[PDB]
């Protein structure tokens, strides 16, 4: 028997950050968990039970705090890039580093229509992500995503003129409920190093900002066709915005609503056009996926 | 051996609601999840195999679509209250039923600043309950509660001059996060029926959203002494705004954010005054409870 | 305002105690988790901000740990009477105290027919749990329960002669899946102090071992009539076996499982005598609950 | 822009099928969650909406019943074999099915020492999973797996000898707890086709059992020098048991157990040779992988 791939490291990693304005006494908060998973000629840990090669899991773990410590955490795709540095560059034997960090949402409050200098709110479980990859002497690629955002439209979606056959009882329809949970990814061109990467920081909260802006916008306009041809909408976007961008995937929950019929009771009608009350289906879903990229 | 108590029903009946104003052409949703649960002489089911008394658990959801379909679902203390009276009024045996409803959120979406007439959005998992309790010749006992509102604050809390023994080792603070997920109940005054829940109902949603800004500011406001301080204010404010609610209880977990010591490591300074990155900790947790009420 | 009730402490205290017999060589571990609340003449920390009367609730943590190395952490009932007793025997002010504990399964491993001295696995989620309330003057009160334990029958099982009126649709069946996940808890009398916990220390692991085996084989032979009756008949019985509970109570969900008719493709049998394939439900769940005593 | 990328179905469908043996009464369930996702010539639903290349994820849905009606499910290695080469051979523009399943322990009672012929137990959330790849002319990829094994041994495991550098506070040890949960996956030799999957039907139960057994057995027998050996030893054994299996990857968390000093408490001794509490820690997490094959 061979080793024919390895990685190990640190999960689960939550780290809390704080940035304090002295002049204004305005204070910012980062809230992350973080992973990082190295490669490298480490085979005989796993062969020879030689542990010389390896950097303790504890050991990445205290990387984290003093890497947060001394370098900006925002906007992740940076902190990430440092991170993954930081190990192919201190250790000759480890030669990638994988790093995945969430981030979670801690928005400054509005009390009596003012911003509070130190006191926030977790509105939603939505995250935004990054994967970085640090491979020695091929630069930094990174992968940027928003997930979790969870929306509903209540009419302007349709489905018909699908494949019909001895399998087939789904109705065609001309008005039905959309509701999804959005996870988007974009991916960046690679980068030669920290240095090329740092050059681009102002696109990387943008490039975000436009992600969830182009979603959303696309989602409430669309009449859509299905979720195939609405989502390859927001794909289409979101690379004519960004030309550093080489691929977008979208992977799109199809989260049921079904109609209640309650003609059974006094003629009762909830169906088509008289439909007011719904089933929503906890399982299964539709699941559709897509990849954009260019010519 | 005897039946000392029994309850039964339908739990996790998941409930969509659309209103479409044809002038306007704006459509607000609701979704909830519902529990019923119903007492009375039902004894025998248990004790004798009689399933003559038993009103099916799946009538019991058939009827929640169906009471749905016929009357407004908000606010939830109405719907519930109407719920509940059903069951109490259309059969002579049933004697008592306790109604949960959990309000998930779906809010209007901003589209280029004008809000959207169809598309929503979850913005976080917060959620508005309610537990009505409908017992036969005693009237209808609300209780209203907002849950899953997680905040933080990053600084203006302390916490000093607590019992110190040999079973401690917590050092006193003048500076420390702060963060919760909020859980607060108002429990109303009792309710002679149906027709006196009708004529409160405007005071349903002002309440819960008196409850909600009372919490929010007083949170980010007060240079809190401790938890148990800083929730007596708040429970104390909502009382005195409300006449019709007798008790109000929060349950507060403690959610810590440790300090991280890197002196260790370059003589790195990350404590005290000096403190940036901390290592928020999942578990265990401090849980603060307190029902306030009139005097 | 005043306050109510109040009541704080520490949650998800994660414990772990291993037990090494040198004789023998063979190692026994037990891991839960606990949580203690306390009352007591505390007012004053919610209403002036007077922390002198507060336990902190790390000191409360210590505790758990302390009284773990000191004291056995079997049976559950017996560790949670000596940790809540010491509360109110240390401190004046304090006057009750409140223990949670829920015990996680570590299985000792069968390696090749025998018995490993040292290697565990996690069979099931399946949890034995205890309340113990102490309160000083009052003596000690313990709830035991397990809960998570999840069974179905593919047969034996029938719900027919309910209730039918023009809310109804569900079918009469003489032959239906039943499945659960079971809580079941007994109350046992009041106890003095201490020293009558420790008096009866053999019974506690006994009426846990006789309450499932109780449970388990009921579920399995009886031809169900309903949930309703069924679950009476294992109450029945743990009451007559352990003179020393004062009450059963069983909380079941009934897990449906649903026949999926497949006549229109091809004309398939799928339904009634010819039903074998079938659809788990998700939700809703019927909820059916009974607190059974004595005469 | 153009589509790079696509594949779209349903997910978790939940089935459950039941044999009954006339002869002997005894019946045997089989519960499963179904993900079934199609690739093939749909690049036009998203990019011109047309929805006629589109078997509607409904449809899906409906032919996973289907087939669990016409065949076996058991081993699921083959259901998801008969399932996937549904999809490619009845619809022409269809080029690749990709099927996951796991598969639910329904583990038949013991009542009174002899086994029930119609009454189950859940025994652990231990899953038996397969991932199946259809390609049209390219055969049967399958990915075989056990997942949710949760092991812990209280001692021989040991971590000394790692890299010290100026991150590392990591104490090496020779005596520590190992905690883990066990996800494991062995990948066939590709099959031409159904006809040889057929072939080696006997194979997969035998070689599910084994590497179960492998996996306990190490784990509990070997004097761990770290998980990166003591998984190795695992992979190595499983290759020589079974000539089809090409690779065989580990995923395993390092769930940590921490020491507790109690030393500042009237000097009780905790640490080292005298651990007897010791705290679970939920995170953060070692994370350790590696993929074994052939020479
Ligand atoms: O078994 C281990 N492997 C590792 O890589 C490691 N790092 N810290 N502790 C550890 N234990
Ligand atoms: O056992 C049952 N008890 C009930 O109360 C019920 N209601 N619907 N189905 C049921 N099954
Ligand atoms: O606000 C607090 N209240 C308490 O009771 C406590 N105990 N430890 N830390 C604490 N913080
Ligand atoms: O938007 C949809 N896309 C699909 O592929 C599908 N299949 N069933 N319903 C559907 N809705
Ligand atoms: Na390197
Ligand atoms: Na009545
Ligand atoms: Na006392
Ligand atoms: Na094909
Ligand atoms: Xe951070
Ligand atoms: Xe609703
Ligand atoms: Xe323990
Ligand atoms: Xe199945």
């Amino acid at each position: 028997s061979a080793v024919k791939a390895a990685r190990y490291g640190k999960d689960n990693v939550r780290v809390y950050k704080v940035h304090k304005d002295e002049k204004t006494g305005v204070q910012t908060v980062y809230e992350m968990t973080v992973c990082v998973l190295l490669e490298g000629e480490i085979e005989t840990s796993y062969t020879k039970a030689d542990n010389s090669v390896i950097v303790a899991t504890d050991s990445i773990k205290n990387t984290i705090y003093i890497t947060a410590k001394q370098n900006p955490v925002t906007p992740p795709e940076l902190f990430g890039s440092i991170l993954g540095t930081h190990f192919i560059e201190k250790y000759n034997h480890i030669h990638a580093a994988h790093v995945n960090i969430v981030c979670h949402r801690w928005t400054r409050m509005d009390i009596d229509g003012k911003p509070h200098p130190h006191s926030f709110i977790r509105d939603s479980e939505e995250k935004r992500n990054v994967q970085v990859d640090v491979v020695e002497g091929k630069g930094i690629d990174i992968k940027s995503s928003l997930s979790g955002l969870t929306v509903l439209k209540s009419t302007n979606s349709q489905f018909w003129g699908f494949l019909r056959d001895e399998y087939t009882t789904l109705k065609e329809t001309w008005d039905r409920i959309l509701s999804t949970d959005v996870d988007a990814t974009w991916q960046w061109k690679n980068f030669s190093g920290l240095q090329e990467v740092r050059s681009h920081v102002p696109k990387f909260d943008a490039t975000w900002a436009t992600a969830r802006e182009v979603t959303l916008k696309t989602f409430a306009e669309d009449n859509s066709a299905s979720v195939q041809a609405t989502m390859y909408k927001m794909a289409e976007q979101i690379l004519a915005r960004q030309q550093l961008i080489e691929t977008v995937e979208y992977s799109l929950p199809n989260k049921h609503y079904f109609e209640i019929d309650l003609s059974w009771h006094k003629g009762l009608q909830n169906t088509g056009k008289n439909a007011e009350v719904f089933a929503p289906q906890s399982d299964p879903n539709g699941l559709i996926k897509c990849t954009v990229g260019r010519s």
